[PDB]
């Protein structure tokens, strides 16, 4: 909600109060024709058990298939399989009991009428999800491509090389780089194009940024290898022909692995797809980084949409601008 | 499936030949009786056009919340907006314009107040939810899953990158520094997949006869900015009853080893039996992809295993030895 | 669309907008006459159910005929050549039971054999066919062109593999072969597509004024079992009004000789009024591939154009210098 | 249907032999049963104007879509936008005129019930064509993919390098190539594998693959570029580590092209697509060489499926099957 | 069309807007007239299987004919020999069964041996002929003329054959040969159309003006097993009232000569007023092949005069020389 405008907000409470504005029309709508409330009553409590028994129709449909995947996803239990599908069984069956004893009070015949209508919409598909009402379902339960990438790369990358980046940049500064060149700054910085356009070689896309030196690496054992390495780099920011600072530079390779994901026929991962997941990739990256131990004292967030009219746009302008608020 | 017992297999058709008998038994019952087929078209026709009609007052209900994000989500447009929540414009609104005909010449201001209110309380009160059993369904088929993600980027980033020259690798390390006076390192690299996320550092804990002998000749790229980018690998021998069996070259999965740690974080929202249904996924979409790649099952295929509820006296080093006898 | 005026749009929905307006025409006429509104509905479920009867006689004489074909397209499946007639053997299974259920209760056996006549000689007189303007669009959603196929080709075989490395040579032959007198050959490789599928061998022809100059250093690779496959291009100049202009690197488009070269033969089928067609979407399927391709429009250009019948003193110069212009 | 058992066969009559039964099973079911044949002629002409009333009104809905594209498609004409959408003017306004007359066998209620139910067929999709009548129409049509890509394949390659292969191999087999060294055949081998996985050179897939020495280049024009070359190559068949002889040998590149098309989703191209094209390409490739000037006295093909069980296939036996009855 | 005013042009629709007028007419005539909608439709049903029903014996008495053949036209297959004349046996069978069941159920034998009867006496007596422009409409629908050949004859033999390598000899002359004090012969090959079939064998008649003045140089080729064919050219002068005035290449066209030969012999059968309207068509049939040949007339030219009966004071020189003037 700072690295760019674009960014979108975490979905609120409008539809509650929407909700809420059309009952108080219908209640007024009500007050206002001429009816006892019995009738109301009565069709509304109608109404609510043979939705109930619509849902549980479609849960016995659908356990013709759980059973088949019995001793591969539900261990070896009967009981978890009818869970997963009818909810919680106690609540479903008081319900089931209401239901039954209020709308028992010619029958049979609706009975055959609800199965024909849940019939029809189990093979027809009438029913179904809208595309905004799906995204509303695996944000609240974290079912999303770029949450998993944003953990990923927070757990192994910068929960690793973070808390040691400092002293490495010291030992740099006074061992090996000589003092009449200008010294290195702080806080890591990364570059989070949301286009998923990463260029293998930096020196491209802006021509006032050079290749200067290396960072001593750092190693480690992970997952049965032996001495892994980490290692950065050194770029230097040339102001009108002249430098202007120096800092240390990346990008991230989620990005990278997006993009790529995009173009391939197995992936099923379309490309409309993959500008929601750059920025919700970002958003995610941003709220880990507020609140963890090694936080952004460390690393420096930057997000840009490239204008499409090139209207005097460099990556080196917005590396300086966001350099300058350092000191 | 054929990696282990106990990895699922994708769902079929099993919704729709139940679906077939409800229909065959609710069509024999209605012709069993007594009762003017007229009736039973019109009672079904607004049955359906109630249902659209409440579909209807719930997408309005949603665009009342999707229409505050109009600049960062649909660009600047009210009609992808409209796309978004309600379908599509053009089928819903014929559906809209048949549906009021067949409803006002079939008290008609009482029937649609009535709605509105069952439509409100199902929004506030939140009857109107997912089973477990759904939601992953639905996840499966988009392909909304954290393992999709994690097996794809495994492959992009390392598989599609080391693959092809290991072959020269190996045979470099064979003629340079490898003596036939022991075992030559065997080809196709092996990866085990522990169906329990508990990956551990250092492969000689865990098992005792397997030692680390020596290292192998590096790889180097430039990948996104960063200047020369370093994979390096490891081979490791097998010791059968104190002897030296073999000699290959073990791995584990690093996204297994993320999918443990994401578990214990409270900011993740990941849960216990999720890491378990996710882990028997992320082998079956690397399987899958690794079956139709131009790097195919030639230079490796997966080891999967599930550690016994019992310890009955697992030993790793026997699966992996059998591997060695089946690859000959 | 941008390259020249004259290339279609990709076909939209017009179609849903004329049935929505015919619908609410015919919805207030049924409104504004007489009849109960029940009579409506019923005689409208017969219709729509007499629809779906009549499509199961064709199913099934188009089935006696996919099943000599069984070992050979459909593997040795039953379900999987009975999926390819009758769309899904489930879904068109309810629909069936229900169509019977409707059918049979609101001489039964009479309609049938009327229905079996009436679809036993749609097939034979042919009376159900498709409108050149339905054919072109149901294999225009589904890919299923020449054009389509030759571009894909054209980018996987040519500009997949040349484009990348075009600076390494360009660059080499500019400073150590290239004399200080002469101007650097410009950047941004350009391609020339003709929409009349002529395409003259020699590009000496056609404008008296573009001359060959020179070629440049050639790359090779191994492909498809054939080791040192050599790839080359070369260099033209630019005489304006009696003098040198510039300098660029021009191409036709081989597939368009292709297009052109089918027309003429007997087996292909391809009409002369096809190949112009297909010329039109070929460009259109180019300029969609290179438009996301990494390889992007930092390296070619790509000029239609369309020779005037009146001869309205047209040059190919005027063109190329006008493009390289910017 | 002599390269290999699993290429299809050309679409024949069944259907029309399963018309005539069902017609005639019809015909006698109306026989059978008690009834004047006058309330058959009425019925029959009847659903065939209703039939002719609902295309008419398709094809107004359709014109919607084909009018705004009048100065790109359809030239400035308005004559030919009519022509493609309806089909005949002056037949279809016959037949409809026609068909209104014979009303007299509520009048307006029927035609509104027609556009309604029509409208609602164009709306909610139900009209569709099942994949084994888009593949009739297609192969009918040739619409194909792989009918351009072997076309391409004919014109590009073969029409040009297949009458000078005598000539190269003969200045070959005299300046170089010496008596020891066995002599190389004619007969240009094309692999054409039915899976569409084309290795980029030999000396994988088959140990017994030695590449041995090159042949003799070929130069022209074309397009526009100059000195366009050609190349080909010669390899050695070992028998048990022993020599058997040399043949000349190639793979089939838009087999290649038709591969790399799948993995794009762009291209928007299956995995089932991809085999059905792979062995429509090899039918073509047969029926074009069958009657060519430069016959397959100058070619073989070999087309060979990849067992599932991988019970120790070996090209080499392939190859050298063909070469003992060459 | 554009060589002369007096080509027809092709032949159009003209025929079926008169049916729609006719059509529209008798139309209005029975609705203008009191008789039941039904008795009108079964009287038209009954006439048209009728008019089916007479065909079949038609095709019977071809077919006792055409029998005698099997061995040197249809190789040894009835199923040919039966298709060459009952058009498709598939179509017409349904058609033979259909009509049987409404002329059965709607004295009957009676109508057959009057049908039969009719039928015999239409073949023996001859009544049922061919108008002559309906023939001339089928047989240049078809190309199954003779200037047909002779034009595609003429075409393959001759232009392209030499059109390509023209430029190479006169080139070559006007430098060598011709000289600097003459003036250099034009381009654009010159080809004379006289819709009279008079070809003279010598130029210098019928035109005292123009001159042989040189030779061309000659080509060599290998055709239908005779080699060293030659083909040589000749150029004329023109001499514009006692003085040069330019110099061209003049030809006439064989063809013509064989028509006006064709008209004397009486084995022949070729009437005198055949080899005018066939020497019209073969310029037609010529232009058009010369409008989409890659060697267009960018090295030829047509010129089509007819000679007037008065001898308005018509020259040769006069159209010759107009011609070169563009
Ligand atoms: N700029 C940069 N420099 C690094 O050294 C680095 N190391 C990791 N990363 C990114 O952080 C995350 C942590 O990788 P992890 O181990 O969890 O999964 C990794 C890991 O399973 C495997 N892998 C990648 N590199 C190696 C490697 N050198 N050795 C073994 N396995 C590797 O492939 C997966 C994806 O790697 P990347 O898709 O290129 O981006 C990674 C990743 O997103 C890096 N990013
Ligand atoms: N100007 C130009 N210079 C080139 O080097 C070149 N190479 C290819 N192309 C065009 O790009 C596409 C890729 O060719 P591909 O290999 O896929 O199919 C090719 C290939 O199967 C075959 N072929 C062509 N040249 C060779 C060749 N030297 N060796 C073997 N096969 C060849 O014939 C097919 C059609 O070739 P062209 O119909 O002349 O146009 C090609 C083609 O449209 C070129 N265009
Ligand atoms: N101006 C001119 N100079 C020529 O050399 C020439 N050669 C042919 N023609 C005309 O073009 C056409 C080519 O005829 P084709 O070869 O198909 O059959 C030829 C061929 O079968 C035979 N014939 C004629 N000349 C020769 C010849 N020198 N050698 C063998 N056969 C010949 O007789 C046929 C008709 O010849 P012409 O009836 O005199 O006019 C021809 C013809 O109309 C020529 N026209």
């Amino acid at each position: 909600s700072s690295l760019h405008p674009s960014i979108p907000c975490p979905r609120g409470h409008g539809a509650q109060k929407a909700a809420l504005v059309l009952l108080s029309a219908c209640l007024v709508t009500l007050w206002g024709l001429g009816e006892p409330p019995e009738h109301t009553l009565r069709y509304l409590v109608l109404h609510l058990a043979s939705l109930q028994l619509g849902l549980l129709l479609n849960g016995v449909c659908s356990l013709a298939e759980e059973l088949r995947h019995i001793h591969s996803r539900y261990r070896g239990s009967y009981w978890r399989t009818v869970r997963a599908c009818l909810g919680c069984p106690l609540r479903r069956g008081a319900l089931l009991l209401l239901s039954i004893y209020f709308y028992y009070s010619p029958f049979t015949w609706m009975l055959a009428l609800l199965g024909l209508s849940q019939a029809l919409n189990i093979l027809l598909g009438l029913k179904g999800l809208a595309p905004a009402e799906i995204s509303a379902v695996c944000e609240k339960g974290n079912f999303n491509v770029a949450h998993g990438l944003a953990w990923s790369y927070y757990i192994g990358y910068l929960r690793l090389i973070l808390p040691e980046l400092q002293a490495r940049i010291r030992t740099y500064n006074q061992h090996y780089n000589n003092l009449l060149r200008g010294a290195v700054s702080q806080r890591l910085y990364i570059l989070l194009p949301l286009d998923c356009g990463v260029p293998d070689n930096l020196s491209m896309a802006d021509p006032n940024i050079r290749f200067l030196d290396k960072l001593p690496q750092q190693t480690g054992d992970r997952a049965g290898i032996k001495d892994r390495v980490y290692s950065n780099s050194i770029y230097e920011l040339l102001e009108n022909g002249q430098r202007a600072g120096t800092c240390v530079l990346e990008y991230a390779t989620p990005l990278q692995t997006l993009f790529a994901m995009s173009q391939y026929s197995q992936a099923g991962f379309s490309r409309e797809d993959r500008l929601e997941q750059a920025k919700l990739f970002c958003r995610t990256l941003e709220d880990i980084l507020a609140d963890a131990p090694e936080s952004q004292n460390n690393c420096r967030l930057i997000a840009y949409q490239e204008p499409a009219d090139d209207s005097s746009f460099s990556l080196s302008q917005e590396v300086l601008r966001h350099l300058r608020q350092e000191e």
